[PDB]
């Protein structure tokens, strides 16, 4: 990334899934640590 500031349109929406997906995962997985098994 040039020096922090490379946050294109192919960038954020990646990154913003990225952070979606990961966070979802994070306070899912690593919250309750079985709020993932089903």
């Amino acid at each position: 990334f040039t020096l922090s500031l490379d946050v294109p349109t192919n960038i954020m929406n990646l990154l913003f899934n990225i952070a979606k997906a990961k966070n979802l995962r994070a306070q899912a997985a690593a919250n309750a640590h079985l709020m993932a098994q089903i």
